[PDB]
């Protein structure tokens, strides 16, 4: 691939930092591309081309955005495998994982928006005969969209499609690490008859192009995705410089709670679809499995079994459904809190250590790990790994595994396994999370709403409210009576 | 002189472990209202743990429990309407024909507002398949944090706690340093109404200490803060460096009112008058900068000439008076300073422009309402907010000019126009960049409408019904029926 | 007593009918009062009051009409025992039951669209630059409700508030069984600050007085609650003459789903609940009990325990939990579908005779009922019969009572009593009810929308709606751009 | 000539087993456009059976796919346009000019607003307490019956079935015995983008045989009827008295149009023009009444004249032609009888009153249009609709008088107002007692916009969510996980 360069005002230009950046494929360790990244005068012309879009695309009519927005979702569903394909090389994901998750649920989440545009309303309140208020759903104008890696394009999607949709230009930097296929999209938008300039691609690094983004005057919210850390940065330079709105989808602890009754076969399918798809780099897996004492010793058994049966291999064949980790630096820090699970006394059930042979040797490989007997004070039990990791809690009773579960700073996710009706509302009402999951696991449709409690996140995306919250109330008051002055 | 005022920690008075005190004046006289103790970061703590257990109480019980508790309140505000007024002029300086017709009334009329919504708040169902479907709760947030500033301390501290409180959260609430009083009678008031203890705790101190280690608390899940554009942005930052809390910030603006080429020029003034100099020009919302056409300019000048000259300054609880000084020397001096800018960058004074003198004002740091004309878009006067009694009056020539020119800032909170022609009315105000927006009016703000604003002036909003949904978290709960499938 | 007088413009007044008619004390057989009957010149009285009284109601702030309804609330929670005393001695329902239920619920739906005044909101759309629409709810306008007897001041409460709260004025006809609890209402609420006029109560006969209301061409609304057949006449009479927006909240033959892993001491405390409350003069009650044919024997041996249980006797008395029925024919009606049981091969587990001995054989007593061994086709399980008759129906797959349950041309609540997170939603999901309970029966929050499917009912009460649907939209176009016309 | 038109019953044509026919006439000939087949009775219940079949699939499909194919009847709308706009030409006589751009247009535009909708269908979740909480689902009614009116009728087709269809039901609808042939070609449509066979039933008839089975049938949940005041009466008290079904009703109208004193007598001509001669005045939302000032009365009748002299009938295909003859010979009767009565009651003819004469009008049902002026409020052609092209002219005085006369009704359906003020537009028109309500326009019906009449004009609305929602049933359910008490 050539110096992939920025994506500005509908057409590639080449950036005036003189800066670039690598990417690599994980599994190989090859470079797939050298990227351009946005200066802070790229920036700067990409938010006065935004701001013109904008304008252009305010003024169409509600269903003249909703089919704008429909030929890009057709788009997506014919380019389906090609863009999975490439997410596949930038990201190291199976492709069995994304042909059939990455980009049709980004899709689906653009097509659900692209649908909601004409409801948007604004609401209309009597005071008096003589007076009334009525309010308008505005567009911010130019948000920001900053991307994570193990979602490259599902991300992208989830934050344009309600930006768009709601009458705002965006501009979307994506990950330093797979910065790819946001720049595909932006030329899907174009094609589909997205003004010139409602959505920018800026690749560059978080310490410059994110922060330049973030200062920038003339942006009137940010949103990000990613990690704990990155996250408090990043809402407070949005404040210190313009105080902007803010979004932030971060990472989690998630706990998976296994109820006394609970279908043992189904609680370690559940337990294994929260914690080891995209090789375990999901913000919302569900880390801690609390399992009751006198069921844990035939849940291990039940997990080695599964565990046993997952297949590293060849990212293109169909019956590969684990991938290598997204990045060489990342297998490290993942690599160091196994080592810190050895060394504080949990107790290795399988995996730990990094896959060998020809076809892994260069590739950024992790086994499938599970640690077991863990107890809440240890750094694997508090902290996120973002890897292949599982740790496996036992507990005695439902008002202690309710405590458990609650006491972190993380607020992502939860879930229940119980054929109990009282036991899984019961639960579920008393968890500390914004996605909650009853005898499942993952499932994140278009119209329901997500994101964290506590340190795991601002705000949410999806849903009905999203689409409200990428605009901003203007109230009106029609006076027709006479005025008062006291002067 | 009053007690010596103490903090106010589960439902009832309590020493603070600081050590530490200040003094709040009467702007009037520059007495000693009271000593009053400061809250430090041990007494903050004890105050969060305080609320985490009164949180639990109130939000298990019934909507309606919680609703007739909040307008139990109400009757009481109602009822000490004029004894709350009274103190609060003595802590702002504000004239008593304002405090007693709009603090408490308006206070009051958006805790009344919320009383009557809980049992309206409602999460939703989404069917996905036969299978499965989703719900969702709006569930409290848990311990929030109101800080209050103090040109309008009892209105605030009702219009932040009472969408908190209905959304079934505590609030700790701390007042401005210049104006504690009436936020420690509040307290007492929503105790005496039923309010569980520690559900509304009120931390006085000062913003350095106090308010910062409410920021930095990591079991407060959300910041509410009213006050100026830079300490905002100091807030907003440490709120998330420390614990990444939910925020909402209601700032300053340098807002603007349009006069259009078909305006009564009597209504034009009345309303200039009204969006500049209630509460001595201490109102965030003020219409600061006034657009007229060049061809109305010196007519418009002199209807203010002449309604300026109506002002009537004096003792703070007399029927007449409505003028009042400002809430401090400190603050008067940066009033001074822009007045004084306005004078060398060449913006012509129209009237007043300096300190008043004499028997009853010595002791006060009153500034004769001021009016500057002939300004243009560059100077400090025009581009500041002043937070003083200073319009700035504009000339301009077409509709589009004034919309540029009234768009063409940082702020963002509010902005009106006057005409009597429809189109017009709602052309021009479509266009502006502000969240509150009146139409041959100024001030007015009714419980049901959301206020707040756009760019540096505001994060969020403050009333209507989406505070009291923005005072909850949504937590959405999958419900799968169908047997799970594993790829593993 | 005295002789009941109307209630028109916030006073009490003769009617012009020249007619009266009595309502009986069922207890004893005694008169309780003579009433006055209003004629179609009375109704055209009250409209006219109505239309006066409710230009002023709606003329004030919402919080101002908040305020008074609030202050009604207060008055009926001081009263209550009072106004419970009353309703015994008009309905013969047990002061156990009309102290707890009748005014605290009444008054509870007057409290919750009390507080909802000032969240009535219209709505705003753009259209483009030069075009927005905005909508105002605004008040019908003058809307009747026709009560029926087995709750009179509830039912009265449930139509008027939701009413009132939008800004109507409402003439209340109470059914002539039970005439007397509405017209302390129209006092209480005078008190509490409500303009004259704006709840004016008419008593009478539904032949004369309903009909009249349901004829006048300045009624906007009729909002009905009484039987199947009855309401069809009401519905068609408000059609043929000046095209009357229409609730109705009529009867049913709401089944009760026992499931295979019920407990049956809860099945059996949910079907005596759901069966002999108020006598069976529920139009809600679970009159059609399924129970699993593994179960039925034990079933049936704990209904019959909990039926021994049953207290009839003084209506003052604390303990007494068993009333007669409202009147002597309906005594009769009744007493007929009893004998259908009987005669149609049904099996009598207890009860089907009236009551006798000293304090019974003056009152209007049925002895609480219970058939078994029912089939689909009898009459009893076919038809509501508004009395204390219990149908229990043996039943062996989950696929087989869905399709019994939903067999039926009423739809107005069912229930289900089951454990089991999916068997309680996935039934529950697939019956045709409006009004659906899990593991519980009868509650009906202010909050929870209420009416019914197929004959049972036409729209809903109590809930947000039900303050809408008493407002009528009017949408307005504010057109700034230049009119083009093609002429 | 025209195929014999059939029944559609579950994605194919078939014959009626009634054993009768009707034709369909071309009203700017006289000629036999289609022998069309009538459904009996038991067509009806085999339409039943089929949608309730029908409807089973529809529902259990998800959201976005019932989405999906309702987009794609969209597509097929907007690429056969200009072929339907032709065949609704012939069988209404309405020109294409009007056709082409408005009928199947705006029928397209509510299709697919409501196809984009359907995801956001949500119930809702209330909390009761910790123990126990509510949640209620939106389910489809089932099978659901629309009656169509042949002023527009491929239009209202799509009105009606649209949001049933996009709700979870399926539909039968009855064309207008008048117009049967652009409701057939919809269900054609409907097949081809995907719609399950028996979701989009149309039966052709009569209203006395196949309209009355229709409302009469006891598994048809909800009955929409668009038509005439009278004829809606009928309908509703069927309905009600077989087996308590829910209802919406569209009726006519006698909408005013109030001209300001302040207006601009150029756009009140034009609005009038449009608000009265669009579709030959065979619209029940058009402003028959047109109330003038006294002052500008005579000048506004001049105005009227000279664009009323611009009106252009003939070849209904033709570019230029803008007014076409009425939908049937009978109608033309019926609006003859109406002008006569206006003539005889001391109405002033200002124009037209007689049909059309000579080549090319004598075989068509056409009418002048007409315009009467010193109109009075107790006049038969200001009490009661035409539906032709008769607009009636009223001077008034003042402002309170016109508001009184254009409420002095039964009908309800529409209003307006022409005015450049803010205040009198908005105070005007809030104190109008019609639903839909036009400020300095009239016609537009945003597929948006809620529309449908107070009083004898209409029951429920159409359009807007409100109508989505309307076409499903609340089912709320209680989730008690509390132990249960009983008394006994
Ligand atoms: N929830 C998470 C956790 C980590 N990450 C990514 O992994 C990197 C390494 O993780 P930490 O910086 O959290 O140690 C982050 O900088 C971020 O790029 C993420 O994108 N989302
Ligand atoms: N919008 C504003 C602006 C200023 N202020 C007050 O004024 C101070 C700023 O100093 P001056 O207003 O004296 O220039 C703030 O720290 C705050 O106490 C406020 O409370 N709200
Ligand atoms: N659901 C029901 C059923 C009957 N009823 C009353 O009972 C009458 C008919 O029932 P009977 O035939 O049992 O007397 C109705 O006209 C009405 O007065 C009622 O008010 N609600
Ligand atoms: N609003 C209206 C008024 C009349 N009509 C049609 O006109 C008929 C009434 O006869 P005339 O209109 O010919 O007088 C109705 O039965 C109906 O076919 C309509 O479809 N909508």
């Amino acid at each position: 691939m050539a110096e992939q360069q920025l994506y500005i005002h509908g057409k590639f230009v080449a950036a005036t930092s003189g800066k670039t950046f690598e990417t690599i494929n994980p599994a190989t360790g090859e470079v797939l591309a050298t990227v351009q990244a946005a200066g802070r005068e790229d920036v700067d012309r990409a938010v006065k081309s935004a701001q013109q879009g904008q304008k252009v695309w305010a003024a169409m009519s509600a269903m003249a955005r909703s089919r704008i927005l429909r030929k890009a979702v057709d788009i997506l569903r014919e380019r389906n495998d090609e863009l999975a394909r490439l997410e596949t090389l930038d990201t190291g994901k199976p492709l069995s994982e994304t042909a059939a998750v990455d980009i049709v649920t980004g899709a689906d989440v653009l097509e659900y928006y692209a649908g909601l545009i004409p409801a948007l309303e604004g609401s209309q309140i009597p005071l008096r005969d003589s007076s009334f208020v009525y309010t308008r759903r505005e567009p911010l104008g130019v948000v920001a969209g900053i991307g994570a890696w193990n979602y490259p394009i599902q991300i992208a999607l989830w934050k344009s499609a309600p930006a768009l949709a709601a009458g705002n230009a965006m501009i979307f930097k994506p990950s330093e690490v797979t910065p790819l296929t946001a720049l595909k999209l932006a030329e899907i938008y174009r094609e589909a008859g997205l003004p010139d300039g409602v959505f920018n691609v800026l690749p560059g690094i978080g310490a410059e192009t994110g922060q330049y983004l973030t200062e920038h005057p003339d942006i009137a919210k940010i949103s990000f995705t990613g990690g704990v850390a990155s996250g408090k940065k990043v809402m407070a330079n949005s404040a210190a410089s313009s105080l902007k709105e803010v979004t932030m989808e971060l990472g989690g602890k998630s706990p998976l709670i296994i109820a006394e009754d609970a279908n043992l076969d189904l609680a370690a399918d559940i337990a294994m679809m929260a914690n080891f798809y995209s090789s375990g780099q999901v913000c919302t897996n569900g880390t801690r499995v609390f399992v009751p004492a006198k069921f844990k010793a035939e849940f291990e058994h039940k997990i080695l079994e599964r565990v046993g049966r997952i297949r590293a291999g060849d990212l293109f064949a169909d019956d590969t459904n684990f991938g290598p980790l997204v990045s060489f630096p990342h297998r490290q820090n993942v690599l160091r809190y196994i080592e810190s699970g050895k060394s504080e006394g949990a107790r290795l059930l399988c995996g730990g250590d990094v896959l060998k042979g020809e076809g892994f040797d260069n590739g950024a490989w992790v086994a499938p790990t599970v640690f077991t007997d863990c107890t809440d004070d240890m750094t694997i039990v508090r902290e996120e790994i973002f890897g292949p990791v599982m740790s496996i809690l036992s507990y005695d009773d439902e008002a202690e595994v309710i405590r458990r579960a609650n006491a972190t700073e993380y607020g992502l996710a939860a879930g229940v396994v119980t054929p109990d009706l009282n036991r899984a509302h019961r639960i579920i009402h008393q968890l500390e999370a914004g996605i909650c999951w009853i005898n499942s696991w993952g499932e994140s449709p278009a119209e329901m709403p997500v994101g964290g409690y506590k340190h795991s996140g601002i705000g949410r995306e999806n849903g009905v409210m999203t689409l409200q919250s990428y605009t901003q109330v203007k109230s009106i008051q029609v006076e027709m009576g006479p005025f008062q002055s006291i002067f």
